[PDB]
């Protein structure tokens, strides 16, 4: 079958930290394709004058003609900050049963997994790949002890089947943050080379994140 | 025409949480002026030995020399308190036909709006801006479902014309409350830097909220 | 065997609201003994100049001469703070096999149960009695949906055996809070008739909660 | 003898988070004097166009007319950076041997104490008061487990003598950061009510933190 990744994020904006992390994990997992999955949030949770539509277009600009990288907009086509399990169920019915699904998770996010909705059917539909980094600790709550026990494999190449396991991977992400880029733009400064050149171009063309 | 804001509340006392939220909304909506609106209440629900007129002075001290901020005392210059809609009509008679008016209110205060007088006419005279924050839900009563349906606009910069629409905004206000502040002052402790300096000195000079 | 309740809390200080709830629980459940369980916390989270041993002293004063009601200081002694499940295994180590143990917890405290350490093991040792009250929600975390549909008993007299089940009880506690009681005492005011009489004398005789 | 606090910070700028902290600490500790001590750093480590002098000017504005709160410029009056043990040795020289010195450190900084220069020397000259607050954590390095075993006291009132012990104090600091203020300023936004009013005045007077 195919090997599909899912990379979820707010992407406000998408930057080279995200993009370098998606290139790397596609290569480490030999994915057919890695889908960036821009997250839904309440409209008043959006950066003022940056719509969920423009977060979407910037990711689109980001993956434009990039090998093995796509954008899944399906959470933004819903109605509210839906559930990842809904997204997992929806992607699944579009895949073959032998296709394998990998959902990229940052360590800090994974440590709150039992605070997600129906969090125990997640692995029913995919494998979870948890992003280890310089910063984000690596000792989970007891709440996750038995999950790691029943489901983790230490070799990311070890993952078998369409879904069901958890592995860990290591990246050294460039130290680039959406918050820092928003601050620079607000001060009329250049975020050139902090973001993909096509995303830069979109941000400048549409004059995004500009000081009130 | 001008963009006019209304920000209601008891202000017992006015403090930085109130004031930072004003600054922020007057900025977010590019207002010409934001009016702090001290509300009237029965004399017996005043804090003992802090009057309706001293609540007013403290808000005056708070906006003295601040840009875009003023005080409308109109609800305190009446028999007893009244209803918001009357204030709306009164403000809207001193206003130009195309002046835009924005009444800021909290989320929980928002959910109780069907229990306000002539609540369906409120929006005849202003747009309503609703303050969302952490630890103030976002699941309105059924009794408001048709209202949001007829009037909500996602994009707070999309409010059009003099009034008639509702939109939601996000703030994370300082962790500061009047209740907390009255308690401190009761214990003779300093509330400096919980309130504007002006207000601090008014409270200290008139020995407000002292233990009786 | 015996019917024995546990009622945890910080009790800073124990007051009339807490003690009435105890009295009502013990009656209801026909308890042989109800143990007020003051909880441990780091020394830095205590109220200034009111120590753990003083919290326990007040609780002893509140139950002195009140048959059926007693104090358990076990979570206090132990060098550093406590996990409920450990408190339960120790209580159980002293209790005959057929003793019935009832742990009383508030609603909000209840929904957060999936955060407690080894939360799925708590009911190995006791029944859990949930205190439902006005101004206390009626919608719990999805995390608990299994547990409730697994272990709920609608009728409190239907708890059977030493433990294993949960049930919900209604009460309308007195409009008193230790936060308010601490602020009154900081102002030099009286809190007589908000705390039990013997608690009032202790507070006054040791000048607890006064202004620094 | 006197009771005197030292509160070191970078203060870039001093904001209402720092000042509320200093007010609560003086109160708590019954300090005759709390001296804010701005940190020296190399020139290329300053904020562009905001000089150490100007960091010191803002702290002076912040404490003006606040009795008991003062500033100590002596680390700036020295060449390249000071080591805090040198800072305390020089303070001490000036005080009565029986004056008590309290040095306020936030939990995260204290956690790296064994890295500071001649770290085991500091308590010769003062008490260390380590502030805990909602965000760091409660777990230390091995490297501090014995200093803590040897030198701490659970009660701040427990601090005895001119120096020698370590204690821990709780506060809920307002969620203000100098990073967030610098970005807002760089964007032409107001930081009114996020900084003390006399600091706001100085910032605007001198157009500090203004975009290039
Ligand atoms: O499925 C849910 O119940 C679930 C609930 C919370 C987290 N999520 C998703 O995971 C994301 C986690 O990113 P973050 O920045 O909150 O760590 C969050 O932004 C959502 O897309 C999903
Ligand atoms: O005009 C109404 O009927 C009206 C009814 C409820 C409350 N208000 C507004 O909502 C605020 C909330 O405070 P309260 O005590 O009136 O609920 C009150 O201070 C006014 O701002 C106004
Ligand atoms: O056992 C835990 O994991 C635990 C975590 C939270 C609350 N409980 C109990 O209920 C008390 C409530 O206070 P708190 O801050 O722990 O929520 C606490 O003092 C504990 O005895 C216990
Ligand atoms: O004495 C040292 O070795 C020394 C080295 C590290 C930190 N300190 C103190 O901590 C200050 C700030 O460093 P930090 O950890 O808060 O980023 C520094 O400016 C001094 O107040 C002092």
């Amino acid at each position: 079958g195919k090997r599909i990744g899912l990379f979820g994020g707010t992407f406000d904006p998408v930057h080279i930290g995200h993009m370098r992390s998606a290139v790397e994990m596609a290569e480490q997992f030999a994915l057919d394709e890695l889908r960036l999955l821009p997250n839904a949030r309440p409209p008043h949770r959006e950066t003022p004058q940056v719509s969920a539509a423009q977060r979407l277009a910037m990711v689109e600009r980001a993956v434009a003609g990039v090998e093995r990288l796509t954008v899944d907009p399906r959470e933004l086509q819903r109605d509210k900050p839906s559930y990842t399990i809904d997204t997992l169920e929806s992607v699944r019915a579009e895949l073959a049963a032998d296709d394998q699904l990998f959902m990229l998770i940052g360590w800090d996010a994974f440590c709150g997994l039992p605070t997600w909705h129906r969090w125990e059917a997640l692995l029913d539909h995919c494998h979870i790949v948890v992003l280890q980094r310089p910063d984000a600790d690596s000792e989970p709550p007891e709440s996750l002890r038995d999950l790691l026990a029943a489901r983790s494999v230490a070799d990311p190449q070890a993952l078998k089947g369409p879904g069901g396991q958890i592995t860990f991977v290591w990246q050294t992400p460039l130290a680039v943050s959406a918050t820092q880029i928003r601050a620079l733009l607000g001060a009329g400064r250049s975020v050139r080379f902090l973001v993909p050149d096509a995303v830069l171009n979109y941000i400048e063309a549409h004059h995004l994140y500009r000081a009130p």
